[PDB]
């Protein structure tokens, strides 16, 4: 599982 | 499982 | 899975 | 799991 | 488990 | 764990 | 009288390459595979077993 | 009399390379892959095995 | 009489390289995986094994 | 009579390398992963093992 | 008569390199993981046994 | 008559390696992992073992 | 309002060049003259005045 | 408002070229005369002169 | 409001070059003349007055 | 308000040059003349004065 | 308000420079003149006067 | 409000220079004359006179 | 006045 | 005068 | 005057 | 005047 | 005046 | 006047 959210 | 979401 | 929104 | 937001 | 925010 | 949060 | 046996050769060489690459902007986003960019000059020999330059695998899955 | 065997070769040989990048801004984002970049004047050689160079796997998962 | 086995090879050799990078921004962002950049003017020689330069793997699972 | 039997080679050798790196800005963000980068001018050999230069592995994981 | 065996051999050298990095800023952020930059002029051999530059591993879990 | 064996050999040999690096900051961050940073003009030899060189681990669990 | 004169030029620039040059062999016999080689990578801005690059006389006589 | 005169030009520029010279045998021989050989990525601006680049005059008499 | 004379301009600049020169044998026999050779990544500017480079002349004579 | 009256401006500079020369055997003879060799990544600005980079002259005879 | 007046120039500078020579053998002779080798990383400014870098006179003669 | 006259500048600057120089032999004979040789990482600013670097006169003969 | 034999 | 022969 | 045999 | 032999 | 003899 | 026989 991986998340890398840019906001 | 893998998410990289630009907003 | 896998996913790769631009918004 | 990881995570790495910008924000 | 690994966390890596930039706010 | 680990977390690395910069504010 | 001289044998020569396999000798002498060039086997996997690589010389006299100029390269200019300019770019503005460059930006890779990879998404649970592989990407494999530039490649450049690059010279190999085997003996007795598989080879490969820039080969890329998305994902193996053996369950 | 001479005998050579296997004798004066080149294997796996890289020479006069000149290179030159001008890049304003490169940018990896890689997430939960294999990203390979600038792989640059390599030379192997291997014997009784096999060999990559700038091989990329994403990944590999046998539950 | 002279023989000559395997002998005055050139195996796994890098000479000569000039190299020149201008960059004004390089990120990587790595998630969950691997990245590897910038290999430049390697060599190897292996005997009796395998020989990767660059490789890379996003995960290994085998639960 | 003269015997050469693997002799006067060069094997895993890098000469002659000049290189200019100009960059304003580097950044690395890894987290849960490797990172590899810069790794310049490297000579190997091994014999009766694999060898790697620059691999990265991002996890391995066996549960 | 003479005998050279494994003799006059150059394995894993590495000379005359030149190398200059101007960078105004350098940041590494490491978050569990690996990370591996600036291996320069960097020359081995090993016998017997595997070996590795530059190598990294995230993390090896086996629970 | 004369033998050599395994003799006048060059093996892990570093030399005539000049460095210049102008860095205005560098800074390194490392939560929970490992971090290599500048090695630079190293040389080795192993006989009967495994030799490793700039080789990081974030970490090893084995519970 | 803003006046821009003479501002933001480029005058007489080079940039980007990768040459390489292989030569087994090169001879220069001059007698009583004059050669020029190998000018490479020159920029000039003169003003108020002649600019020559590379320019060869042989001889002047004024007697 | 803005105002530009004489500004953001070009004037004698020279950017991104990959020059490769094999040659096995260069000879020059010159008696009395003059010779220009091989001028490569020449960029030049003059102003209130004459300019030349590569010119060449075997001999000037003016008894 | 902004007055910009002569400003933000390059004038003469030379960057990002990357030569490589690999020669065998490099011979010059020089008599009574001017021999120049190998002039590489000049950059020059002049105000008022003639400027030259890598210029050559045999000789001058004047009686 | 701001006035800028020549500046900021780059004027006879070099920057980012790599530079590999490979040479076997250089030989220079010379007899009664002027040689010049090598002149390599050179920046100058003159004002009010003639400026010259690797000139040569084999002789000046006014008798 | 601001005044600029020939400030934030950069005027002859070199920096950034990685140059790499082998040469086996090097032989000068020289009779009765000049010779000028290897000026490599040079950076003048003059003022109300010329200037000059590599020049070479072979003799001047005024009798 | 400030005023800024020939300030902040950069003239006649060397900086980040890595030089290497593998020669087996160098041999200079000289009769009668002038060499130079080697000059390296170099710079100078003069006011209100002429400025050389490796300048080369044979001889001055005024009889 | 030049010459420039090869024999 | 100028002369350069090869014999 | 130059000369520049080879005898 | 200038010689430059090779005998 | 100058000579320069290889032999 | 300059000479430099190598023999």
């Amino acid at each position: 599982v991986a998340a890398a959210e840019k906001t």
